[PDB]
């Protein structure tokens, strides 16, 4: 049928909502819409960093305080890049998935030293 046996695309879905479950207004299903209304990345964060920003507190038709909170709450002490351009975002009707996708790959890399996310060592083949 398709091609490539693992996909970083899909945990990278799944993962999200594992952080994201039970938020309310909220679902991931794709980085195409899920991510255009801006608080669907705060929740993401809030999720780690609850004390760092409030997320009830930020408003739906927010398309920059959604966005630029969601950023800085991480910057605060995950000192992560930000890549997006939330103004950039704002205008654009959709995030452009192949730009979302690789904010979420590089947060998770401060996660992980942030001790947030307990990542395995799958001892396999060298693709590199």
């Amino acid at each position: 049928g398709s091609s490539g046996s693992s996909g970083i695309k899909q945990m990278l879905l799944d993962w999200c909502r594992a952080k994201t479950r039970g938020y309310e207004h909220v679902d991931i299903q794709n980085f195409s819409s899920s991510w255009s209304d801006g608080m669907a990345f705060c929740a993401l964060v809030h999720n780690f960093f609850p004390e760092a920003f409030d997320y009830g507190q930020l408003s739906p038709q927010n398309r920059r305080q959604n966005f630029e909170v969601a950023f800085s709450s991480a910057e605060t002490h995950a000192d992560c890049p930000q890549l997006l351009d939330t103004e950039d975002m704002v205008r654009l009707r959709e995030p452009d998935w192949k730009c979302v996708y690789t904010y979420i790959q590089e947060f998770y890399r401060c996660l992980v030293q942030k001790g947030l996310v307990k990542t395995k060592k799958s001892s396999g083949p060298s693709s590199g």
